[PDB]
């Protein structure tokens, strides 16, 4: 399962790549307009993402009719070959899918809340699909149970088109993901940081160094 | 899942074809009846119909006895090579199925409510069959476990007879469709519309938009 | 299981009653706005399935406010005994609720889709609940599902409020509500037409019809 | 499970009787019409199943207008106490089933093929509602499915309603319908009489006379 | 679960009597022409097992004729008050139940292979109904899921027949009739005493013992 | 299911209580200290809280003694007979929930991680046990599996201590709940807010105030 | 469920007594050896003991005969009312708790290891029924399952023999017996003091405590 | 499965090892402190486990930080070929795995207690993982549940990572570890002794022993 970090913070973006356990990003309008602020400039923002990022960065057209999204588009592909082209589930946005599909430009379809929605973004030829859990948990339906059925739907026909868990809040998102097989998880900086973590591997940690302080004084390994 | 939509309305498939979603077209004598008013001619809707529609057409014979159904399938097997031939499960159309298929004229065999029916229409050689799931749901089964057990017998025996599902009445019957792995649904206009639509996506767009036009007072995206 | 006709087309609940059964009826302001017209008033509409209908009927306040919901629900409690006053699920529509509860004038909660919302309903004291399965079944969700889990949820509970099912679309809503155990279907005319029948009833009276004209010509 | 016998054959329903496992009877316009031969009248038929078996008879109007089914019902009531009357699943037997219902006649609904077709035959207040496994198996639907739904529901809301599964065909719907838990299974003579039987009954009575002469010649 | 020991054999019986574990005892026509040799008597063995054990004791008829079963019954039932008359599943069986539960005479119907003759048989009126499932086993079919039909029927109707599992051959037959919820087994001797034996029960005594025998 | 309101912020409280959606309280330590800034006094926010709320109200002991723990909660208990005494599960804890128990003293045993905790809890007399489902979330545990052990324990046992669903964060902690069965759950006011609502509710309002201006043009139900 | 301390040692009884939470205690003579060394003997702990424990406190038989087992019975019985004989399945034992049974002796059946033993050991009248789970466990199969069949089968018998389940070795055991249903579990001093603690419980106190902190300087609630 | 012995004594190792049914071992910091006394010094505890042990011998880095990590790891890797690097979950050892899985040196992530800690290792490179299942059964959670989700895990994305269950208890640990699919167990040596052991062994030894003296004195 890859990992993508959902933000456009560049020193969260930073700290996750020198984790190595980043494999992505992906941003949307609002989260670049969150840090476009006090003389930034979204279009530096979108840049500089590209170049720290080695993997695919999915960045979101901002029209809603099919010639500009595809000219749009074609003016995201051109920043960076890691660039991928965020498109929304609609009837322009399905035509644009096809046609960029068709010119070899990676896309990643967003806003997707069901199943067949999902399953639409493939027959159009979507590198990644984006359904998003946490705004169905909102609405009280639970999210991740569109992830399994589009999972089984994919694994049905074959499909190569990527599952991207999107709108993730919690770690128990990212285990349901990563226990179906969703291809992707894209995840808040808070919540990346905390899949390390576990107070079992704190106090594990705690213990070996108070043993090992009885047979070496000053806590090293000589070898 | 390939998705053909279920209609004679020549607007309606230029419309959805115009989507790029429709992989082809399926027509009964009804939905043609209903188009053949005000002068129109059924063999003008029929011709139209395959001009339009590069993937496979369904169009039924009207003849109930053996040699009429094979005559009237090599005529419509000479108006394009996109022409698929609906047949009854009959006797009479098992018999016609087999030998169609040994002319290398394509075939789908309808009117199919449960599944040993359609095997029987699989083991005549027929490319679809067409189980009707709405009429089924009319008379008190739900006909989606119809097509869940023809999708089990299908698999068990490796057999390449497409199931198309039909009378499909909601969105549900789709969803329900696509998780169980039927080749191909065919759908109502209005259903095919439904498909990409959720109140999220609405939402969702609305918010960007905000979001956008905050960084960027004409609306355009500059890079 | 009670079954509801979900129309204000006095023929159709005419025909649905004259059958036997049609246990009560469900309105809301667009079926009643379909009536209303050439000359039909939506005040004459409502006043005649009372008094056509035994059973409940339910119709809903066009108010949003509170103040606004519970005085037109007292005005719709006025017209007869077998009214049942619809109100949303909003946060206005739970505080009235609530009051019309506490007068003990029967509620209907309607325009829900999830099992938590129609939880809220329940607490506020309404007598039904309606979630909508065929919206739900629109937007790509199994709606019966949602009944499902209310069900669970209200037996967990012992919660008195009744699961009135609505948005019915075809027969099977109407089969997987009882199986489920909903107390309520309401259906639209063309669904009700439908449960009587089946092809085997028909072909089984051909049947029988022959064997008795050979020994009662 | 009581066990009633689906024949109008008076040596076949005589010899069961005989056996003390025949809880009742039904029959319809073909069973009937099969024995109303060689001068013998449908009348005596019935008559005579009246006074043989002491359990339910089931005896099916063949009226398909309310006012003749009504009429035939109280007709066919007055020929014992034991007298079932039998009555499609359409819109006039509900009503007749209903009205026979109020003046405590009991009845029994049939040509039933799904789950809310009974429902509905229940809310008419009938006493014994009949689903047709076998000729759903005929159409290629397994048709205990149906007797197994039609038990959940019923349950559900307490229904008292007996199901009265019909159109028996081999044993297997007999145990199928045992293990669902309804109440009453009506079959054919040649079923009725397998269900005695095992080989390894027969066997077991073999080896044990057997053994039994050993020690007493 | 009540546990019956099947068995004409008067020296096993005494034994499990003697255990205080077994509530009656089955026989059957072969299991008593089994200990009727070289001088015993049919007769003899039955009264005497019938007066060693308090509960109640099946006895066969050997008539198949209906006369011929409820005659035979009566003079079982004359017996002792804690006789119980067994009789096959077959048309004159059923007939004979009927009239010797109207009498108030016990009976216990055998022979049964399925869970529709154990329902006939209930129907009947008969006190105990015993399905033989190492007969099934023995044919191919497990036996002991004619077990679990029956006690589903027997729950959906609340019939008071009880469920009485005979033709036991080994512990887990034992084991699935009490996770069932069967009212009654029968088992042959061989089986009874392996019920209470486990080998860690054998070890644990023995380290126990040794334990002990440090501070005693 | 009662639902209680998880917060100390007066304004929020009174805002639930009003929809008359809110069956009590529970605080914490940090949630008081969050409102008891700028002159407002810890005392001063439970004493408005017992006032306004006619359910229960949950106030925990700060000590970690068990006399010290007792002796709070006698002071707690005199400030209202809707005060609950919310206190840790330890050693010292599950003590003083029996002596209080004993004084018919209401007491909800807080921090239970596991379900055998809770069930020590039980045993102790407690009047609710709160398990932590958000907390269990963020160390990559599936809280609301503890809570269905739980219900299933207190069930096998005929326990009347009722299961309190603490630390929850999201929408279907809460319809998982309801499900499963637990007593109450207690929620942020976001969360709160947000369990009303769904974007076709208010769509459905929109096409009725629309179809009804067809009857009535000033949007009335005159009768 | 209730809880019983497996030791003979008195400073354990003591402490998990003080605790509130052990409603009882079974001894063995191995458990009592371990404590019967440098002059105390072992009469004089298990009055000690029985002194201690309110609750049940089961005291084992050594003899293997049926007469020496009832007349040690009667003795331990006269030592208080509160004693519990516990005797192995054999069949003396099984003879032995038939005739205290009608004594109105309390018993206990240990050295059970499969359900049928324990349904014998409930037929002949006994009290509670010692499963072995762990000594299952160390011969490679799952002791917990036989738990799970012992209840099962004593709740379609309406069995009033309680399940009492012995050789406990980790907190599993007791989570999984809580779950199935079982009557009694029986626990090791060092298994009795784990099941209150979890790491999560530690982390939030010492937050609440900072949080206390920063209202209260001197640390003490003022109602 | 390969299993491992989870210990720094040499006696145990020894023994295991001449069983035959021990395929390496794993130690840690605290049990190598438990034999490093009386004048044992630990450096030469591992040279001497990494002799006697064919397969892989894990042991563990105390650096904290990613330069002392990696640094203690060239050390361990330089003391024989079957030395294998344990380093755990944080962030620093997640970015010493990846350097030193570049480097070709075998790692194993160690204190690990939940599913995506384990991925997180495996996207690290990681040659071993080990999830504490007795640390979790400690705390009241069943540890093997989190063993069966990496299983799932890792069988999902064809993970060549190992699963190396750690924290192992009691022999059914290790039976659930092999009904899952685990790769690897390590365990203690009072368990390992236990797995080839069961009383109907010794018994049945026995008995095979009396039948052979009856043909052969
Ligand atoms: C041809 C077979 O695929 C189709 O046109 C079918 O006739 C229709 O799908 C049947 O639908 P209705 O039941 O709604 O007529
Ligand atoms: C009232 C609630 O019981 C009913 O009239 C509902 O408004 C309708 O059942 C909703 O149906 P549509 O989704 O078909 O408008
Ligand atoms: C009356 C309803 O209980 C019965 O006589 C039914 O008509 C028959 O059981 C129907 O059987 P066939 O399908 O075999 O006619
Ligand atoms: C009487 C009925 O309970 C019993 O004696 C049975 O005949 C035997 O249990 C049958 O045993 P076999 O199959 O081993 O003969
Ligand atoms: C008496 C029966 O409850 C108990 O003391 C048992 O002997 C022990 O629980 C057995 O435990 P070990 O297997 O650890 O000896
Ligand atoms: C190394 C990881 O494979 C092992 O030595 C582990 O540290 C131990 O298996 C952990 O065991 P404890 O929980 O018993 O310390
Ligand atoms: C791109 C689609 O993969 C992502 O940036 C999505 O917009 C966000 O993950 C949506 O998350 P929120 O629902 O929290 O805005
Ligand atoms: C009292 C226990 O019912 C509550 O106030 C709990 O402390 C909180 O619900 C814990 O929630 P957080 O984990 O978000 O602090």
């Amino acid at each position: 399962m890859k990992i993508f970090l959902d933000t456009a913070n560049i020193d969260e973006i930073r700290t996750g790549v020198n984790w190595g356990i980043v494999d992505g990003v992906t941003t949307n309008p609002t989260l670049i307009s969150k840090e476009a602020v006090n003389g930034k400039k979204y279009g530096d923002i979108i840049r500089e993402i590209l170049k720290i990022v080695d993997g695919p960065v999915s960045v979101e057209v901002v029209s809603t009719k099919y010639e500009g999204m595809v000219e749009e588009a074609r003016k995201i592909h051109g920043l960076g070959d890691n660039a991928v082209v965020k498109i929304p589930m609609t009837e322009d946005g399905l035509r644009a899918i096809k046609t960029l599909s068709s010119e070899h430009i990676n896309t990643n379809c967003t806003l997707v809340f069901n199943p067949i929605q999902a399953l639409l973004a493939a027959k159009a030829g979507v590198t990644y699909v984006s359904p998003f859990v946490g705004r169905l948990d909102d609405i009280g339906e639970d999210g991740m149970q569109i992830i399994d059925m589009i999972r089984t739907i994919f694994n049905n026909y074959i499909i190569k088109t990527q599952i991207l868990v999107a709108s993730i809040r919690n770690p128990i998102h990212v285990l349901r993901s990563a226990v179906i097989g969703a291809d992707v998880v894209t995840v808040p900086f808070n919540v990346l940081k905390s899949l390390m973590k576990h107070p079992k591997t704190d106090e594990g940690l705690a213990k070996f160094l108070e043993a090992w302080k009885k047979v070496s004084p000053d806590g090293k390994l000589i070898l």
